């Protein structure tokens, strides 16, 4: 009953640490849902990856939106899309925001990097962008999460903060502060400086050893597990493909994998079996 | 080098047993190519399932073609698409055949069942024998690449009609131009396949899917003279397995520490995406 | 404003004779709204044609839905889509309906011909109309059932037997079609229908019959089915032939709209104002 | 004879060639039935028919699909107005590949900044590499890359129109589209004097349309693009037909001023399908 946009809104603004898991297609979206996660992360790298292309705007934004439409169709929990820089200027970003709203997607995460191709995009430009998105939403609960690439690009806390504040002031519903460092330093230094001006979102891929409660004490609002399903999937597929190739039989894979009937259950095949008995004449 | 259509055509007509592996997206199509496989099976179940829908004509034929376009861009070996019934009558089938050729797809597999399902131990009626035969012919008459392949999937055994139907249909489709016949069975044993091969007298290449009777020694297929085997959906199933387990572990743990060393690295993904080429090209084309 | 679905339902249930005009792409949808029409008919023949294909389900349903997404994005009045037979069985229909809602389309018209002169089984099609009514999430989304009995050669008995089956199944309106050059089939149906539900007609073949005669018969709505497409084609043919021969633009430049008119139709204006506000000076 | 080959031949030929604009499958077939040897897939025309603005709103794959349909409905080549390639050199090459597979004979690219951040034009050096990048990726040697120079539209001199034009020609361009917003061919005449027949030249005489055609043959121009007239003509017929039916609530005043339904079935090649249904359905 609760709108997906709204569910994501509540998680960002909640005073408790929330988690969203990555998914990259309709199938993974259902699995993340059944597992119990309260939200899905539409990973830009995972989506371009499963398509077999590079994470550098190769697939058009509409090809990415369609993958997300199928993902949205197969889940009841909100999906926060990793939308790069919005695939163009403020106009492309607002057009994207309206299409996602209509597809059932709950929010979009935009970063302040240059597009296409450590200078980044102008703060005022990217601020006007968030604001454009914010002024274009037809659903007040759709979320725009601003991602600051200051630390990653080599700038200091100063650049980060200045950016986060400009974005939060433009209307961002949350700030995703990232760091490629192997520990949470840029983040702890940010958390102190931030002053809790708004919910903060982190991607602990590189400092994954840092305990999670440490994120609770820093006041962090939401954590993103960024790409582990794509990575888990590739390993399993590489393994099974090698296994079958070498064996020239299925004897060594059949019991190490999900049955065909578990596939049908995930596709909700029974609902159709039942609709067909009710809708197909005698 | 050699056209993908030609590579698939040579596999279908070769004397030895050939194998093709299931892929359902660009990523899995590259992994299959890397493993050494000489071809890819564009599984209908695997494609619809990754999209999250049922294997019953929900995604449009152009949404399926699009998934396959990515698969073909990411692989050098032929892809044989499971094209259900051609998505309509003979006219929809030839239009599909033209789009697949243009997309780099090597062939299409069409099955003789009714479409769409209009009716809810009596055998299940299939398509009219003369009608399906003409659809195969319409496709052969329409393809622009002489080596594109039309594989005819016979549903007789599965639908409850014995060997008698299976052979009349296979003969009718082969005679209509099919490049190969795919004989399937509901059984957990190869008996239907065995009986058909015995009666077929090698009138044309035969393709099979050992999914339900997987314990059957592979050498036995070679003895029947089967031309190709299709490993139908195991990459999709291994993926579900891996994603269900990785998700549950991170959900429970609320940390990555217990999965980080059981999945490939992010750099492995970059290599599958051929990130290196982009690097080298931006060096050659960016001021 | 009010929901497009609701606008269409009110027009069908209205006691006034309503009119919806054919559009086949984003541009034509926009022109139809500006003219004043309270609704748009997403003609199956027009969409197919503009794409350069036959009206025999050659382009796919998602390709047709995308054309309509652009049309819906470009208009404020409801678009009723000609969805042929729903592009498959009941399941394909209910999936289609769901996507049309999400894209802003107001309703869909489904015909009882066989897919891909016998028609689809009555019960089967009725159960399909039902599946759509049971699946739609916007209660105002309109499902229009098109009876092809008269065109199929059958008689008034069939047309009636089928109109009643479909309406009892939940259809929001019945489109009664005839190939005749006079309204004989339509007047006979209306006489024996006893107003069991709103009726929709397409006066394409009997366009000489005064429109007031339909009002008198109690017809709820009329569809101008393909005139903008036919108009666009005869102008493009003449424009192309004139430039081709002349090898010059001097003899067409004054018979066609200026490029400024095109920009206005694109709401290019709103973007300039937007770039003015969102792009840093 | 390949479509790509057919185009290249028109660009490097002796006579002045003409290509007429089309924006969908239906208009492409009309352009062909009329006798034109080529089709101009107008950016303005394609986005307009979709009802969006000519500013990169429709994704590049959405544009490619429209062109795919046009391609299937015509036997003569189509030169596609591809903005700046929809991204950097990489986006540009991917577009070229997909265009070749779709049967498009060529892409026309312009030397401007993308996206808009608003007159500076694209770095001369970068566009040159962009042009090259596309040339190096072709799989068909006869696929044409037309470089459109905006110097004169950007407000630069002839010295800049020739500087860019010569650079893009050395990069690989198959032709040079010199455009001028003047209502006379002065700019075109000036550039033609300067150019020194270093490559085929294409012009868009939309504004200076009173200029006699032989004048263009004289200067040595290789091809003329009738840029947007079928769209404009269509729009006139639609606004008029629509107004006429709205007012009269009848079709008696348009039924004799429009083509017939049979004519539509003919243009759709309906008879070709009847013949097929004949031979392929029991
Ligand atoms: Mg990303
Ligand atoms: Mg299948
Ligand atoms: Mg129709
Ligand atoms: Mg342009």
């Amino acid at each position: 009953k609760v709108k997906k946009t709204t569910q994501l809104k509540q998680m960002l603004n909640s005073k408790d640490l929330e988690f969203i898991m990555e998914a990259h297609n309709g199938l993974s979206a259902r699995i993340v849902q059944e597992a119990g996660f309260k939200g899905i992360w539409g990973s830009g790298l995972s989506v371009s990856a499963q398509l077999g292309v590079r994470d550098s705007n190769e697939a058009s934004w509409t090809q990415v939106v369609e993958v997300l439409e199928f993902m949205s169709d197969a889940s009841d929990v909100p999906i926060l899309l990793d939308a790069d820089t919005g695939y163009g200027n403020f106009n492309n970003a607002r057009r994207l925001v309206r299409k996602l709203e209509d597809r059932g997607v709950a929010g979009a995460c935009l970063e302040d990097k240059l597009f296409p191709k450590q200078p980044l995009a102008d703060i005022e430009e990217f601020a006007l962008k968030i604001k454009a998105c914010k002024d274009s939403q037809t659903d007040p609960d759709f979320c725009i999460v601003a991602r600051v690439e200051a630390f990653i690009a080599g700038w200091g806390l100063d650049e980060a903060l200045k950016r986060a504040e400009a974005y939060r002031n433009a209307g961002a519903d949350a700030i995703l502060m990232h760091s490629k460092k192997a520990d949470p330093s840029d983040i702890e230094a940010f958390m102190k400086a931030w002053n809790n001006q708004g919910p903060v979102v982190i991607v602990p891929t590189k400092y994954y050893k840092t305990p999670t409660d440490h994120f609770r004490d820093m006041g962090v609002s939401m954590v993103i597990w960024a790409n582990h399903n794509l990575r888990a999937s590739v390993s399993a597929i590489q393994q099974t493909t090698k296994q079958i190739y070498d064996d020239q039989s299925l004897v060594n894979v059949e019991d190490k994998i999900v049955s065909v009937k578990e596939i049908f259950r995930l596709q909700r095949d029974d609902e159709l079996v039942q609709a067909e008995d009710k809708y197909l004449p005698k």
